[PDB]
């Protein structure tokens, strides 16, 4: 396909750029982000085009609130070889001088260059533009310029060790990483690159099946389908937008930040035993400790999920439970304290005495269709053979109900869980 060039030198200077002293703050803070702070250098990339996002809402925001109409609103990023340097510019809303001489992501930038050189003019009515030079110690300069679209564009001069940023694959390598489910066009040198859609910051009534198949082969490098689907939002103990999916296949979750990466192998937002659990999880609240905060709403939130499976659908939780019950009894097992334990236990689901054998029941269920108060179960190799013990017939005129394992695991969870909500629990066989 042919090329999109919205970047070129339209900018002069006419006059003097006024030099300006940093403030005290701000030095400590920018060489702590050039030299400290990020352990991956690329991600400069990826706070820039973050920004260039920003920008644009708001540009696009204003309009539509005015009700005037919408330019291009794309994200270019050019490299150049000779001269050493990579470039972004942003159609976005821009900067006013105030704004200018007072996004943090941008600091990033002096991880990498040696010198960095901006233009950039608001989209406010009659804003002039301006260049901003700095070679990202203490000092930088002011000069208005003409000639810069609407917009703000970022040239870096790379330092020797990092012009690896010049060369086209590289670029395109941290774009492709970082930056699929950018929400406006983006284009490298002229080409466009992503084409993916963050539909987990959507209305989870808005997105339909075909697209929750897409994200979910995508995520999950899989082809198979999601037997199950969550998308949760939520605001009010963390910044939360998630989409989680459950495999058609039988035996990770990537974390993302504003429809940026941080982590596409997070296996520390959830719980071990949810780890065959595929998806994105979305939060503002991330740069371990709040990791934990999250992780836990996620974990009580995807419990809360399967029970309501249960009850939605009974036989279709059975394959599940049958498919995936490993992760809930090892997770059970697993869990420190009782209140998760029996939490996760309410997962489980077991045949009981009463119940025509193949039927289902959870701990739960057992307890209410009881008379108040305590468990019975029975490891035994078959219903035939459970229902035929002594122990279970024994069980007869004390009208009382049995759950019934048939591997060794099930009853040592069972053992393990010690008791359940206010019931104890005890094989027929003591
Ligand atoms: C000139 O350099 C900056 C200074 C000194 C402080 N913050 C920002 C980030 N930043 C603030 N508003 C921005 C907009 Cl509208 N766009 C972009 N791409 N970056 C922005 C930039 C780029």
């Amino acid at each position: 396909e042919p090329l999109h060039s919205i970047i070129s030198s339209t900018e002069s200077v006419q006059g003097s750029t006024s030099k300006h002293e940093f403030q005290a703050e701000t030095k400590k803070l920018l060489d702590i982000v050039a030299r400290s702070l990020y352990s991956e250098k690329e991600v400069f990339i990826r706070e820039l085009i973050s920004n260039a996002s920003d920008a644009l809402e708001k540009l696009r925001h204003k309009l539509v609130s005015d009700g005037q109409a919408l330019p291009e609103m794309e994200i270019h990023l050019q490299t150049n070889a000779e001269k050493g340097t990579i470039t972004i510019q942003d159609t976005g809303i821009g900067m006013t001088q105030e704004e200018l001489v007072s996004g943090v992501g941008f600091y990033s930038a002096f991880m990498v260059a040696d010198r960095v050189e901006v233009y950039s003019r608001s989209a406010a009515p009659g804003s002039l533009g301006y260049q901003w030079l700095s070679d990202g110690s203490g000092v930088f300069e002011i000069a208005e310029a003409s000639g810069v679209r609407t917009g703000t564009k970022i040239i870096i001069h790379l330092k020797s060790d990092c012009k690896e940023f010049s060369s086209e694959a590289r670029v395109r390598d941290v774009v492709t990483k970082y930056s699929n489910f950018v929400s406006f066009p983006l284009y490298l040198n002229g080409r466009r690159m992503n084409t993916l859609q963050a539909i987990w910051m959507m209305d989870p009534k808005d997105v339909r099946e075909w697209q929750h198949e897409e994200f979910y082969r995508y995520v999950a490098q899989a082809h198979d389908k999601p037997r199950y689907t969550l998308h949760y939002k939520t605001d009010a103990p963390l910044n939360i937008r998630s989409i989680f999916y459950v495999p058609d296949m039988k035996p990770s979750v990537a974390l993302y930040s504003r429809k940026v990466l941080i982590q596409t192998k997070a296996t520390d937002i959830l719980p071990k035993w949810l780890r065959f659990i595929r998806g994105v999880v979305d939060s503002e609240d991330i740069p371990s400790a709040l990791i934990r905060k999250l992780r836990d709403v996620l974990q009580q939130r995807l419990i809360k999920f399967f029970i309501d499976q249960s009850k939605k659908d009974a036989e279709k939780y059975a394959k599940f439970f049958e498919d995936y019950g490993l992760f809930m009894r090892e997770g059970i097992v697993t869990a420190t304290e009782q209140e998760v334990k029996e939490d996760i236990a309410k997962l489980l689901r077991y045949e009981s005495s009463a119940l025509p054998s193949g039927q289902l029941t959870s701990l739960s269920e057992y307890a209410s269709r009881m008379r108040a108060r305590n468990i019975y179960y029975l490891c035994a190799p078959n219903r035939h053979l459970a229902e035929h013990s002594p122990y279970y017939e024994a069980m007869k005129k004390k009208d009382t109900e049995v759950l019934f394992c048939f591997e060794q695991f099930d009853e040592l969870t069972l053992l393990h869980l010690r008791e359940f909500d206010k019931k104890k629990l005890i094989s027929v066989e003591t």
